[PDB]
């Protein structure tokens, strides 16, 4: 089933995939495939336009813009809709309320009320008790606020064994107790992959909770398959849980619940689950597609309020934290944070965290100190802020101070962040809003280096080198919160900036 | 493929190729054995030997069939038929050995012979842990059994390719080994060439390019440019696997094994897997060797660790490796395989042969049949090596236990004889455990597989069925039963009254 949609004059379209937001508004020649592909992050079968139009299907589709016409090919069925208000916000609001209504619930508020810290970039695969405790002590000693600490990949003996590796964690319970005492909560990285020659693999094969190999047979049914699917991913080759099988859910809950009971773990970073891992010669118990495997992995987080996901299909309006994917240590990537985060919010992902300050791609790790500072300042007034590489280790004293000052500004602004976070639970309305969302039809369709925190604060993080920053103000009066200088709105201004400037304006 | 087609001589009998097929020999009309990519679950050698002193050899694998009275061999490389002028099986063995697999002059570690061996596999299976291993070792001593080599079998480590004790089940592995040593045991660890394919060890091995690579079914793709590992399905799951053709894989394996010896005091290693079948398919090796040669090269690692054991093997006849018969079922059929498999093993160059595990070595079996366990123990006793796994004191009542202990005592009594011939096998390759045909050619012993000779002078006829009567075919000469002292004239078959305790054994006195 297909659909051709001529653009309205001036109309701009966004949607489909968080990790394609930098390519939007959709341009002539643009192509996005959702079927079997979440583009390395979150994806939703939704398009929204600046004229209040929207496209939804319950199922994946592909979209191409050819000239001034959208061509959409649906695997199921879909339709074009118009909201009568005629703005992006109206499209968002009607599509949300029809197709991904707000659940009424928040993720664990500890994820918002302090910065987050992830051991990934600092320790990589050498996750061990001594170094994790040291990183935590270091956070405290450098005057950073204790928050949620995420112990990343490889704290366990092998994939599918949900226990601390005793060689590197002689007393994990003691470690967690010490971390709690210091004011941290703790999350563990978990995934649905199973090292496919181990005790856990054989148990899961016997329980029939893995995805099976179809052998490329047309006819072979799940109930008769004998061999597991083996999937290649970034860590190697593994068996994988079948998210359509209720018994897989039971198994996963037993594992996670056990870590909570035994060690006091507060929550889980849900890794992987990307649709692409479910393609090919694979048999699932309930015969669902690859996208819905990803979606059902996402549902696990509904049982653990302290959660985070990178890969997602649907689950808009839900109490899941949605992280932007691994960012490179580049200026190009720091300029993705805002448009990616703002799109995430329109797709129903209000609780968006922008990856890791300074970069989340471990291979990157000559570091650029200025970039790290600008990355930190851009995180600060986003819904959540996440560190990994240790600022005190990689920065000199005044770059470090500027990071501390970013954290201080987040602290000053937290009541506002939390007001809109709490409201997002109820209404689904994003915390971080695009300029277009708040100020429709005022020339902001392509302004992606500015965002609104709620309705009243305009944030314009410095996202390049240079001592000059341009800021497009909507009509109205705007007071810069640090300088206190009031600006007449309805023009673009030039601001002299230093390493420490985070331009932010209150609507008056 | 090049080939031979050999009319059998009158009365001629042929053995060879594969240890785990010996029960089907002498090769009968309709027989077929493929060696290419196939070691039949144990040791295999490209050798055939005949009762008329003839032999066939190739450096490389072949297939053999018998159709009527024609023995046909199809070679992957080249081969030939030979005749030893003395005209007996022993002459064929001796000439083939000296030409194609001469004795190295070396022995495996003598502690493997000078006491019974004990393997934790059947008692503990996948639950290998410090407490239970120490308990098993204490139970050996408390029940009056001698300390020997203790083999800690599969799953003492976190995952395949991580050569360290799992600290969850082994809180002080060095102290455990220290304890076991002071109780008079030596300790071997199960190791294999498989790597859990999403782990740190796997990624390290991939980065060092020591794994076997995936050819993608391409004919042109060269090792040098391959990027993905071969994944292999085996009894424990799916794994990457070391490329035994790659000298860097040897280095890596030595680093692991030397590390375990230095850090924990481990005495040797049970070398698992390596079966040729694991190396078939879309696979690229650094030096472009076949599947059988991958099995052979795994076997060579044991040349660096005198305390070793292998199940899978290709060639390496005449070498200081313990060759274990494969996992035996808890059946009477399988206890009856021990002798013909062990004797063939000797003819193929595997003198240091151990007959799997007393009472069975297939963990799925584990109605235990106590009498079967006893007869298994008694059959092991005068073989080159004797290996327990399932705990006799746990599964046997008091008479039966005592009969196992008596078997151990007979082995102790006979050990000087065992060792005399074991030390000689190192030098000449002559088997310790010899077939009746080997020692007594052309006397009607071609199909007698329930008797063997310990060296030249001791005829052992273990009881291998239920009942109170045992038939024993004595070669010409005089034979003294070692318990009774009664002397029997040979050239006939006698019937002996037997009990659960009886281990019929005769000394040659003429
Ligand atoms: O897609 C998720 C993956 O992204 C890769 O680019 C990164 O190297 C991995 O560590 C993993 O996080
Ligand atoms: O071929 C070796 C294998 O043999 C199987 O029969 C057995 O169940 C396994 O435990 C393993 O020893
Ligand atoms: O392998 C670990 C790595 O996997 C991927 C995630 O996006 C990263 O944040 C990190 O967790
Ligand atoms: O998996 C363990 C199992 O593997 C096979 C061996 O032949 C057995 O003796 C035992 O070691
Ligand atoms: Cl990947
Ligand atoms: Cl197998």
């Amino acid at each position: 089933q297909s659909l051709h949609i001529p653009l309205l004059k001036g109309e701009c379209w966004w949607g489909a995939a968080v990790n394609r937001a930098h390519d939007m508004p959709l341009q002539p020649g643009a192509f996005i495939q959702l079927n079997g592909d979440v583009s390395g992050n979150q994806a939703v079968p939704l398009l929204l336009s600046s004229a209040g139009r929207y496209v939804w299907s319950d199922q994946p589709f592909s979209v191409k813009r050819e000239g001034d016409i959208l061509s959409i090919s649906f695997t199921g069925t879909g339709a074009l809709y118009t909201a009568s208000g005629g703005s992006l916000k109206d499209a968002w609001g009607e599509a949300a309320a029809r197709f991904f209504p707000a659940s009424g619930r928040l993720p664990d508020t500890s994820l918002f009320t302090a910065p987050q810290y992830n051991t990934w970039i600092e320790l990589i695969y050498n996750q061990n008790q001594e170094d994790i405790l040291r990183y935590a002590r270091d956070i405290v000693a450098n005057g950073f606020p204790p928050g949620v600490l995420m112990i990343d990949d490889n704290w366990f003996p092998y994939y599918g064994n949900f226990s601390f590796r005793k060689d590197r964690f002689p007393d994990a319970a003691g470690m967690i107790s010490t971390l709690h005492g210091m004011g941290f909560k703790v999350m563990l990285w978990v995934c649905p992959f199973l090292s496919p020659d181990t005790e856990a693999f054989r148990e899961a094969l016997a329980k029939r909770i893995v995805l099976f190999d179809s052998k490329g047979s047309d006819t072979l049914q799940w109930q008769h398959a004998v061999d597991p699917a083996i999937v290649h991913w970034w860590n190697g080759y593994s068996a994988v849980l079948d998210g359509s099988n209720p018994d897989a859910v039971t198994w996963m809950r037993e594992k996670l619940d056990g870590l909570q009971q035994q060690y006091g773990i507060d929550g889980f970073k849900f890794a992987a689950g990307d649709a692409e891992f479910y393609l090919g010669n694979i048999l699932s118990r309930e015969k669902i597609g690859a996208n819905e495997q990803c979606e059902r992995w996402g549902r696990i987080g509904l049982l653990y309020p302290m959660n985070e996901y990178r890969a997602m299909w649907k689950n808009g309006g839900q109490p899941l934290v949605e992280r932007l994917r691994d960012k490179y240590h580049t200026w190009e990537d720091v300029r993705k944070l805002i448009p990616h985060a703002s799109l995430a919010g329109l797709l129903g992902y209000s609780f968006v965290c922008p990856d890791m300050i300074g970069g989340g791609d471990f291979s990157s790790f000559k570091l650029d100190q200025e970039l790290i500072v600008r990355s930190a300042q851009c995180h600060a007034l986003m819904p959540m802020m996440q560190f990994s590489v240790a600022p005190w280790r990689v920065l000199d004293s005044s770059q470090l101070q500027a990071v501390k000052n970013a954290v201080a500004l987040r602290r000053q602004m937290l009541p506002e962040i939390m007001k809109y976070t709490r409201e997002a639970a109820v209404t689904g309305m994003p915390v971080l809003r695009s300029m277009e969302f708040v100020f429709p039809h005022q020339g902001f369709e392509r302004v992606e280096d500015q965002f609104m925190l709620g309705d009243n604060y305009l944030v314009a993080p410095v996202l390049e080198k240079g001592s000059v920053r341009k800021i497009k103000l909507p009509k109205g009066r705007w007071q810069e919160i640090q300088s206190g200088k009031v600006y007449r709105g309805g023009e673009t201004i030039e601001l002299k900036v230093t390493l420490n400037t985070i331009p932010c304006f209150k609507r008056t």
